[PDB]
This record gives C-alpha cells, sequence and structure tokens, in this order.
C-alpha cells in the first residue's frame, strides 16, 4: 500500500511539459495531437490527491482550448470546437462552499472558477495580474468566522458607481455603523454583495437601497 | 437576408436523431463514432437563435457523457441515465436573478446554466425533479425584487430552521416580516432569505438569533 499527495509548479512551460508532469503523476499515457501547443502557467501549493490533480489537468486542458476523449482505450487530447494562469488556493478557516459566491464575482468571462471540495481548495483561471488580486481577496477572506452576505441587483444604477459611493461613506464615516463591513461589485450581472458584521451589513444594505432610485 | 429561431420538443428519441435535427437547424454536419448511443429528452418552448441552438446541442452531449472536438477538418461526436434537458424562459426578471434561488434545488447529477441572450436556463435531472423546478421558476418570477440574504447556519440544521421560521410567519409571530420566503440548502447547510426589503430584514435578524 501507497498513497501520494503532489504540489505542482510550472510557470511558462510547454503544454506537452504540464501533461508530460500529469502521466508522471496519474501514470496514465496520453496520446497529444500534433496541434496541441502553448505555454501554461499551473501553481497549487496545496498537497493534491489522484482525482484532485486530474481534476486539475482537465481545468487546464478546458482552459486552453483542449479536451481528453476515449480512442483506442487510452486518452486522446484534442481541440474543444490570450495566456491564462491557472492557482489552487486552500481555504483554512472556513469551507470553500462559503467562499464561491463572494469571489465568482469578481471572475471575468475568459475565466473560470471551481471548487475541489475534497481539498478544500478552489480552481481560478485568469491573468497573472487578477489572478494575484484574487489571492488576496481571497486570503483577507478567510480570516473572518462568518461569511453571511446580502445581494442587492441593481436596477436605477450603476454597480462601479453605486460600490465607490459606499466605500466613500465609510471611509470618512458618513455610513452609520458600518465599520468592519464590505461590498463587492459584480458588473456581469449588475449586483452589490454585502458582508461584514451583522449589525454593521444590515445597515449598508439600507444604505445601498435607498441608492437605487 | 433571412433569420430563423427554433423550438425544440424531442422526447425519448434516439440520440442520432437528436444530432439530425441539430445539423438540420445549425447546417453543420457532425460525425457520429458507432460506440454514440442512448435516448433523450429535449424541451425547449421558448424560440432559440442558432447561438443558442448550438449551446444547447453542447449542453446535451455533455449531459449524455460526448464531446463535439474538429477531427480530421469536420466536427466528430466522441465519448468524454434517465436524463431530461429544457430550456425554461424567464418572463419577468432577467435569468441571473433566479439562477441563486434555484441552484439548490439541483443535484450533483444534474446541471443548469443560463442562455443569457434567450433569457432562459438548460437545466438536466430527471423527469419528476425538472417538472418540480418548472413550477417553483414559475412562481418565483412574478415578484418584482429578487434581493435575498443568505445565512450559513453554523450550529443548527437547515430543514428545521426554515420549517421554524415558516410557522412563525403563518401565525404572525414573526413581527413586520409578511410576504417573506425561506430557501433551504440542505447540501451547503444555509438559508435564502426573500421578500421586500422591510419584512427581509426582519427575518434575517430573527433566523440569526436562531443560530445558538
Amino acid at each position: 500500500q501507497q498513497e501520494a499527495h503532489w504540489t505542482i509548479n510550472l510557470k511558462d512551460a510547454d503544454i506537452r511539459e504540464f501533461i508530460d508532469q500529469i502521466s508522471e503523476i496519474t501514470g496514465e499515457t496520453f496520446v497529444v495531437d500534433p496541434r496541441v501547443k502553448g505555454q501554461v502557467s499551473v501553481v497549487s501549493k496545496a498537497q493534491l490527491s489522484l482525482s484532485e490533480v486530474y481534476q486539475l489537468f482537465l481545468s487546464v486542458m478546458s482552459t486552453h482550448g483542449f479536451t481528453v476523449v476515449a480512442q483506442g482505450d487510452q486518452a486522446r487530447i484534442v481541440p474543444n470546437a490570450d495566456r491564462l494562469e491557472t492557482r489552487v488556493i486552500q481555504v483554512q478557516q472556513s469551507p470553500v462552499s462559503e467562499l464561491i459566491p463572494l469571489i465568482r464575482p469578481l471572475v471575468p468571462q475568459y475565466g473560470h472558477l471551481a471548487a475541489v471540495p475534497s481539498a478544500n481548495a478552489l480552481i481560478i483561471s485568469d491573468r497573472s495580474a487578477n489572478i494575484a488580486r484574487i489571492e488576496d481577496v481571497i486570503r483577507q477572506l478567510d480570516q473572518k468566522g462568518s461569511h453571511d452576505y446580502s445581494v442587492i441587483n441593481l436596477r436605477y444604477g450603476w454597480v462601479m458607481d453605486a460600490a465607490e459611493v459606499l466605500n466613500n461613506a465609510m471611509s470618512r464615516g458618513q455610513a452609520k455603523g458600518a465599520a468592519g463591513a464590505q461590498v463587492i461589485a459584480d458588473a456581469r450581472t449588475n449586483r452589490l454583495i454585502i458582508l461584514g458584521p451583522p449589525q454593521a451589513r444590515a445597515k449598508l444594505v439600507q444604505l445601498a437601497q435607498s441608492l437605487d432610485t
């Protein structure tokens, strides 16, 4: 009996190099189609089981526009008819499920986000600059006990403005009992996510609903 | 110039029959691998554009375990059981508003995704659960506001906590919180609070006090 857990750290390396690492990990030989090309950035500081490794492999394949098909009782890598980095961030002081609704709004159309519940981590696809930002958001989000939130679907306003309005109101103390509460803007769906301790969070909801006129 | 919108109604028909309907719609010839077999149930009461049709095709392919590849300079269907696929159009609010509210009633064996262009959603589940979810959406759509609050129960049990709140509202024991609703997500052990602002805020206070 022997069970291993892997940490992957590949930056700007070839796609065929990552597939090579994966096959050496999983023990599965893949047939790489000649048109398979590209440079991938894959980092996982969290130690992954065999399944969690495979999960991360398919994620990287989908992110870079390829798919795994079963031809002649072996896996074949063919394309599914910009450079995106991939990071596996482990949540330590709460279950991942709690964070997904909160970081999902900072993820674009080109980017992807999915949980690895077994590892209590999440896989993210985005640009190098946005990934360092989202990683920083997670890092700050993990500390808290409560991850209870409120959603405001704006109609009379514009989310980017409405949030800039609220953050200015909190900083100057013009927002009554709002010290310690956060605002997340989802431009895609035009909605606000309200966070922080119960008393504070409730006051921000009243404040933001009054701003929709 | 000429543009079309299709409505598909295929129940218990062969996979190769649906692929045939799709190719006749899209105008793209697909090469089916011999191992591709199965009976599919696909219904869309909402009229779909070419793109929205293709979206629905790939969804059905993923749901039944196949994938589309550009192999040999043509599109090929290769592999990546009582499932149905329905396209439900939301009439009053944008789909984005109702996805967080119905998503908890969707299992692992299923899948839910929005067609924002058609303001509809594609769901894969069993025939019995799909009829249930379809009438949940049909009831949820009527309202104006779909703003909501989430309570992550860290002590109690969601099924109980919700039954507790619904009883408190019916008898009027829940103060200034009329016309509000509670959604239970057992998987994540959390409560979703809905309804008019004033009412919804009172229920949040009521449900947070119940977590001890």
